[PDB]
């Protein structure tokens, strides 16, 4: 059975399980976006470690969950859509400790890559622009902290929407804020 | 009680209810990437849909689930971990129904962000890129098919990695393949 295979299977058996559910609202019941990692560990797991719900929050996740732009990304993007079409009035940044954006680096991913048959001058094309998501973290806290300011100073934010910075623990789950936004 | 305050309270009870948990491989133990919206109704609801489980896959989530660039973004970079730093070997890209990017536009943004009190002369420097997100959306499924195309034409993705689409319903939590990607 193949992935794709294994998923349209639980799907079948999801619904069966689950045959009337409630419609709910498509804006966030608690006004609240909150940006967080991939990272697998996270997954079924941050929300209920910070008590939010189904139909609560807009989440967004992405490698080392970092706002380092003040222009357009698409975390950017995300918050501009919570905060003006979905009424979101709260941005939670959720940065987590052993998160591996820390040890990741061009030299390693474009190592990988010339393993892979990608072509080096498509590796060396790159490699500047990559290096602002992996290189440029270098701590959690400090990805957290400065997230938090790069949202922030972004001109298309309303200054009345509060900013935090938290910081969860992938194996317990315990959270500490870092900032707070108010 | 603040929103800061009920998660803080949130996490000190889940602390209580989960006093030592097991860790978890910081890498996907299946091997596989689900990119995902960040609607508020997929939140503790898209994983349990796909049978997809704690330590089981990297999630990445941003409004829409739009991959448009066959440069870099938050969501190619998330993906280019995945692959090489983490053992991805499958990209599973899964939008949705009732995607709230469909019917969001620049002018609605824009409308917006001036009621907010947002520098019209700010609101036009980006009108432009910001289109490259919101009115490119036309359709879910459209945005499903031109995202799998866009990760696919990649040059830092390898060949050998099926890119696969899907579409979950936020109601019923139904998903129905659009691409097959083996
Ligand atoms: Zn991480
Ligand atoms: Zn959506």
């Amino acid at each position: 059975m193949s992935q794709l295979e294994l998923i349209t299977s639980a799907n079948q058996a999801f619904l069966e399980a689950n045959p009337e559910l409630t419609k709910l609202n498509k804006a966030p019941q608690r006004h609240i976006a909150i940006v967080t990692c991939m990272d697998t560990r996270l997954v079924n797991f941050a929300e209920d470690a910070i008590g939010v719900k189904r139909g609560e929050a807009t989440v967004i996740k992405a490698a080392g969950n970092g706002i380092w732009t003040t222009g357009l990304s698409d975390i950017v993007v995300s918050l501009l859509v919570s905060i003006y079409e979905l009424g979101v009035q709260e941005i939670f940044i959720m940065g987590h400790e052993c998160c591996g954006m820390t040890h990741a680096s061009t030299d390693s991913l474009g190592a990988q890559m010339l393993k892979s048959g990608i072509k080096p001058e498509d590796i060396e094309k790159f490699k500047s622009d990559l290096s602002k998501w992996v290189d440029d973290f270098k701590d959690p806290i400090d990805n957290i902290k400065n997230s938090v300011r790069c949202v922030r100073e972004n001109p298309l934010i309303p200054k009345n929407i509060p900013i935090h910075g938290l910081l969860i623990h992938p194996d317990t789950g315990k959270v500490t804020t870092i900032i707070n936004g108010y």
